[PDB]
């Protein structure tokens, strides 16, 4: 199938599934958003969850090509990470492939099909550069990278859905700020 | 109303939402746990919203006591918190409810319900002895307390659901140990 025309309905999808969550999403708006008919969605996405299970894999898809690009801005490993979740931060802010993705996952009890499991493709990015931190010196003794991916993750989550609960993200710089400063200086040599 | 009979209903109600979440709940069920009429439940909860608001409130209801309780046996400010973020762990794993409590929270757009706002509760109920840290010099330098407040709530609630959405909190007990470490030491002197 087309990547363009599946691009074109992730994205309206993203749009819709992040400003209405699953149930208020309908197939026919997503086609209606894209100039398309219903069956040229369901040609690409056969049913509903299909298209949920889709727009949460591809909240997860960018984020790997965006560690390599931090690299190459010359951030150290443990620099890497930091400015990992500050992109995530802001793509949560502003993106609403990040927003469907995470609001997707967390009307996940009530999604009649097996989304990809969460937290754990975060845990295991951030783990290498936290790896490369600690054999490079820049991790303090005794932080163990695989526990730091997991706290951070963990921490940044809840960060961010603390701030679309209470404020709509409003406020999300400025709490991943406080938040980031703290757990930062906990892990660095 | 009598205070026996609402605790008797609040705690089935608490099993009963921590198993099934609000939609599987009914009072009917609630009422045959307790062996009461579906009459003598709705007297004292006219609706099933009336109910999760109820046990909803109960969960945050005994920890003022518990930190005062803390208070008592000797610990510091800084390390009231520790030990109140401990509890709260322990209760998390072990306590219906407090599984109830948040399984309703995570619902929350789906109960039509005003429920209590959450994690504001227990932010402005940490930053007390947050305060109290700072004025006894147990805080590092620069660390503002409301700020500190406010990532620990979250920080600490992304750990807990991470771990009940992956592992049924199975494992909620070693993911805050590793999460406090780091916490705690970026916050004291």
């Amino acid at each position: 199938r087309s990547i363009k025309t599946r691009a074109q309905i992730l994205e309206a999808a993203s749009e819709i599934f992040a400003s209405r969550g699953y149930r208020g999403a309908s197939v026919k708006d997503v086609a209606e958003r894209v100039g398309m008919t219903k069956g040229a969605v369901y040609f690409h996405f056969p049913s509903k969850e299909s298209l949920a299970i889709a727009v949460v894999e591809e909240h997860y898809a960018r984020w790997p090509a965006a560690m390599e690009e931090i690299r190459i801005q010359g951030f150290t490993p443990l620099e890497t990470v930091e400015e990992m979740l500050h992109r995530a931060a802001q793509a949560f802010r502003d993106d609403p492939v990040m927003q469907a993705g995470a609001r997707l996952q967390s009307e996940r009890a009530s999604i009649d099909a097996e989304l990809p499991l969460p937290y754990v493709d975060w845990t295991h990015l951030l783990e290498v550069p936290l790896q490369d931190a600690r054999e490079a010196g820049q991790l303090r003794a005794g932080v163990d990278p695989a526990a730091a991916a997991r706290s951070l993750v963990a921490a940044f989550f809840g960060m961010q859905h603390v701030s679309d609960n209470l404020h709509q993200r409003a406020d999300i710089m400025e709490r991943w700020q406080e938040l980031r400063e703290l757990m930062f200086f906990a892990l660095r040599a």
